[PDB]
């Protein structure tokens, strides 16, 4: 019918156009956005010609401007927001800023100018403010890929794009204002009024985003299956805070989606990770459909509008401001670079002019033009705006986006470094032998040996994308270090890997690395980790300070009272605000007696509140400053009711009646702090836990690695100290934030656990022993519980002492051996410096460390030990003296349980899960983790693995005879614990801490009773 939406052929048209080109002209350098503008040029020209076309093309070319801001800007915007890696960008924010706000304003200053001076076109400032603010934005979608595919512009890639998107958003409210003066002006304003307006455009528009930006954070994270409506929420999110923003509130939309899009990228882990791929894509398309739109608009409101009305003047005019914006950009980034330089990641020349040639112009400058030449209908000033700003945007894209890979080369920023080469090298050799393994084994098989493997191997295959003197000494140093280091690097990878490290902690762990490596003789020195886990001063500071306002320890009637009375305030914020607003309204008569009702039935809520809370009490009730106001509010109240019964009324208690949610939010503000501290001891837990297990997987490299003692000896030391220090801060951190680093190690414990259960949900699907659809069943479970993460206390209570040996490992759920011990445990207070046991000590008993931090020393080694660790097993199982020193760095208290008690328990409690055989086993996994590791240091495994493996083993009962058989088919690893053995056959002697070897089949031990023979078995999983 005649009223069909003809819009949707066209949009579909663009759709397949920008396939075409995007298909078509993908080997070539030019970008394809060039074709879509040379076919919507054509397409307008046939529709000029052809009236047909011309219906199906108008419904969208004449479109009006609100409309193509409102439905476009919000999408480019958001998308370009959301696709940046914000850690970098805020870790160069400042760098960023100087830039785009300041190299805006002067050089949308300098292109205002020139437009003025140089064009015959008569403009004034303002038409020229919006000429350079149209030409001042920048698209680098296209140098951000290549830069991203490169060795050092991956720190240049987000720079640039952050400009892009900051110069984006201050370009379009600058050109906001000024086309309000030029198309839409007022009669007059003053300087309050214009401070008032830069207040809203440029302070306002933020706050608004942040505020919809934490509200739609806080929704997601309680979202837990509905993938749908969490990508619901954000395309709303998104569309309302634009519209609401700019039509509503009349501050800057534009900058409100800018900080919504930072903070929900910044704040992704509230989404569910699907919805988070699904999500990226999205709206990537979104925005592709936009610039495919806006570019097959401009081409035909072009052909049909702006190149009738172009003289010859135009296009020379159009070549020198095209060279005068380049060097506009580049004169502003060298002005800036004395300042840059000292700031984040400083600019290097080369940096530099990849950033000057690099600043394409797009869709963003386009949809301006297109609302400047709606907005001018009939003066030649709509049509020269859009022929300069196409022609600019069709040079930079021919020239600049084509040249740019020649000039990566030029400046030799193209080339990748040997290491990468290297490493791409052996990954293809890897794969190649692969396909030749698999290949031979295919041959062999029955059904494919007619296969025409000519085809199969060449379809098959991958090619290679990229293509004791002291000098003799000093260089082993230098290999040994370049080697240690390589190892590390692969360390953090690997427990990147395995979900053991987050991905910031491995970029800086990772950074520091390579920085080491370049710079001379230099490690990984522990100072510069120090890094992450050094809090700043404010949070605690505030912390303190509003722990402080609500001690109220001179008082401390249920909670859900407090609850209510708080319910009625912020509920009655409404008729306060409604009576203030309505004092101007009126000059709605009845509106004057319709709230009198509502105010008096408020207060006498209030007072029968605080009628309740001073009869609980007591005397009590007068002696916190926050009942004091309570009362005060109420004095104020009872007066002034009874005299309305005009300004001192409304103006006095709107201000005095929220003021008292005060009591209610520090609570809260309490949390946001806590959450802070939190996200900064996660990183620094992360960074000090992965640096210490690389030090301890490197070292059993190095260890058998390097040949030359010497060297062996320094580098091991080395890492030692490191290790020493940083276990020694880690554990100081601790005692400084308990509850923060209990949150922590709990929410990791949880991850931990939930990641093997989902790995064990893996192995039982690709068993086939669980059918695929149950197997999602219980995987949706696992995350969602997962997400539930996110969203636990950023502080939990420390523990008491009780539940600290309720929770040791050799005594959890043995009730009546948790009662034996807890009534026997003796709990002791140490203070700073004190020794609480000495080398050559009999082992008395044994210490479990419920607070501060211990320093083991003895015969060498030293140590640190902290909250939850035990000291003592090996002496009381043994009985042998003490191995070591125990002094307290901080104070300290530990329960001790008198060897006696622990005598007693192990002969009372004989079940077969027997407390003998929970402390051996205890003893024996960390006895032989070393060993494994020691066996399988070249091996893919890493120590976790290790320690998991080793968690199936089990202790013979070697009272069976006292004899040992090897099935080597169900024994993975037997480890000697404790005593001699010999070897049955050889008559061969092993001492005590040993692995056994694959080549002896069976043993047999003595049995004297100082010296009692402890083995340690692990099956294989096909158990018999």
């Amino acid at each position: 019918h005649a009223h069909a939406p003809k819009v949707i052929v066209f949009i579909s048209g663009s759709c397949l156009f920008g396939a075409i080109s995007r298909s078509l002209f993908k080997k070539l350098p030019i970008p394809y956005t060039v074709v879509l503008l040379i076919l919507g040029a054509i397409l307008g020209v046939v529709a000029s010609n052809v009236p047909l076309v011309e219906e199906h093309t108008r419904d969208v070319a004449h479109m009006d401007p609100h409309v193509l801001l409102q439905i476009f800007l919000p999408v480019l915007i958001f998308e370009s927001a959301f696709a940046m890696d914000v850690h970098t960008f805020m870790r160069s924010f400042s760098q960023v800023c100087i830039l785009a706000l300041f190299g805006l304003v002067v050089a949308s200053v300098l292109t205002a100018v020139l437009a003025m001076n140089l064009f015959n076109y008569n403009w004034n400032f303002s038409e020229a403010m919006m000429f350079g603010a149209i030409m001042s934005a920048t698209d680098p979608v296209a140098v951000v890929a290549l830069l991203k595919d490169l060795g050092a512009s991956k720190q240049l890639g987000t720079i640039i794009e952050g400009e892009s998107l900051l110069n984006d958003g201050c370009a379009i409210v600058i050109f906001n204002v000024f086309m309000k003066m030029v198309f839409f002006p007022q009669l007059t304003s003053t300087v309050g009024q214009n401070v008032l307006y830069f207040l809203q455009v440029a302070v306002a528009g933020p706050l608004w985003g942040y505020a919809v930006a934490k509200v739609t954070v806080f929704f997601l994270s309680h979202i837990f299956n509905d993938a749908l409506v969490e990508i619901t929420i954000t395309l709303a999110a998104t569309y309302l805070t634009y519209y609401i923003g700019d039509i509503w509130l009349e501050v800057s939309g534009v900058l409100a989606v800018v900080v919504l899009g930072l903070i929900v990228n910044a704040e992704k882990t509230s989404i569910s990770p699907e919805v988070e791929v699904f999500l990226h894509r999205f709206w990537e398309m979104l925005a592709y459909l936009a610039n495919t739109l806006i570019f097959m608009m401009v081409g035909v409101v072009v052909t049909q509008k702006a190149l009738v009305a172009v003289d010859k003047m135009d296009w020379f005019y159009l070549i020198i401001l095209y060279l005068a914006i380049t060097i506009i950009r580049g004169m502003v980034i060298s002005l800036f670079s004395p300042i840059l330089s000292r700031i984040g990641y400083g600019l290097t020349w080369r940096n530099a002019v990849i950033m000057t040639w690099g600043g394409l112009r797009g869709a963003v400058g386009l949809a301006l033009a297109l609302v400047v030449e709606n907005l001018a209908g009939n003066d030649v000033i709509g049509s020269k705006f859009l022929f300069h700003t196409a022609g600019i945007v069709v040079l930079t894209l021919v020239i600049n986006a084509t040249t740019i890979q020649t000039l990566l080369r030029i400046l030799g920023m193209s080339d990748i470094s040997i290491p990468k080469r290297l490493a791409m090298a052996g990954a293809v050799r890897r794969i190649h032998e692969g396909q030749n393994r698999t290949l031979n084994m295919l041959k062999s098989d029955r059904f494919l040996a007619d296969a025409d493997w000519d085809i199969a191997t060449a379809a098959c295959e991958i090619s290679d994308p990229y293509s004791p003197s002291p000098r003799e000494f000093a260089d082993m140093m230098e290999e040994a270090r370049l080697r240690m280091l390589k190892a590390e690097k692969i360390s953090y990878w690997k427990q990147f890997e395995h979900g053991m490290l987050a991905r910031e902690a491995l970029r800086l762990l990772v950074q520091h690395a390579e920085v080491a490596a370049d710079e001379k003789d230099q490690f990984i020195l522990v100072d510069d980790l120090k890094k992450s886990w050094q809090i700043k001063g404010i949070y605690p500071w505030l912390k303190r300070k509003l722990e402080d306002l609500i001690s109220e320890k001179k008082i401390a009637h249920h909670m859900a009272f407090e609850v209510t009375i708080n319910i009625a305030i912020v509920l009655n914020i409404v008729p306060i605000i409604m009576e203030f607003v309505v004092q101007d309204k009126m000059a709605l008569q009845k509106i004057e007696d319709a709230l009198r009702i509502s105010n008096y039935v408020f207060f006498v809520i209030y007072a029968i509140e605080a009628i309740v809370k001073i009869l609980g009490l007591g005397r009590h009730y007068i002696v916190s400053h926050w009942n004091k106001f309570d009362a005060f509010i109420l004095v104020v109240a009872l007066v002034d009711i009874i005299i309305a019964e005009v300004v001192k009324l409304f103006r006095l208690l709107r201000g005095l009646r929220m003021l008292r949610l005060t009591k209610a939010l520090i609570p809260k503000l309490i949390l946001v702090v806590n959450g802070k501290i939190n996200n900064q001891l996660s990183l620094g837990y992360d960074v000090g836990k992965g640096y210490i297990i690389g030090e301890e997987e490197v070292g059993k490299i190095i260890d058998r690695m390097v040949d030359n003692k010497k060297i062996l000896r320094e580098l091991k030391h080395i890492s030692e100290t490191g290790r020493l220090q940083v276990v020694k801060e880690l554990g100081l951190l601790q005692r400084e934030h308990p509850g923060i680093a209990v949150s922590v190690k709990t929410r990791q414990a949880i991850r931990t656990i939930l990641n093997h259960s989902r790995e064990t949900i893996h192995e039982l699907q690709g068993a086939g022993l669980l059918d695929e659809m149950e197997a999602h069943k219980l995987e949706l479970t696992v995350e969602i519980k997962m997400k539930r993460l996110m969203n636990a206390p950023s502080s939990i209570p420390p523990p008491p002492p009780e539940n600290l040996l309720k929770n040791v490992s050799w005594l959890a759920g043995d009730m009546k051996l948790i009662d034996f011990i807890k009534a026997r445990a003796s709990l002791l207070h140490f203070d700073y410096g004190e020794v609480i046991v000495r080398e050559g000590d009999e082992s008395d008993g044994l210490f479990l460390i419920v607070s501060g931090l211990v320093k083991l020393y003895g015969k060498v080694f030293e140590d640190y030990l902290t909250v939850g660790n035990v000291i003592g097993e090996m002496g009381v199982l043994t009985k042998k003296p003490r191995n070591a020193t125990v002094t307290c760095e901080t104070t300290v208290q530990v329960y001790f349980i008198t060897a006696e008690d622990m005598n007693i328990a192990i002969d009372t409690f004989t079940l077969y899960p027997s407390l003998e055989y929970r402390l051996w086993r205890v003893v024996a996994i960390r006895i032989a983790t070393p060993l494994i590791m020691e066996q399988m240091a070249f091996q893919g495994w890493t120590q976790e693995k290790v320690k998991l493996h080793l968690e199936r083993g089990y202790l013979v009962d070697l009272a069976e005879s006292h004899f040992q058989f090897n099935i080597d088919a169900t024994l993975e690893d037997v480890i000697l614990i404790n005593g001699t053995a010999y070897n049955a056959h050889t008559r061969e002697e092993i001492r005590s801490p040993c692995l056994i070897s694959r080549t002896v089949h069976k043993l047999t031990f003595q049995y004297t009773a100082t010296e009692e023979p402890r083995l340690f078995v692990v099956r294989n999983a096909e158990y018999n």
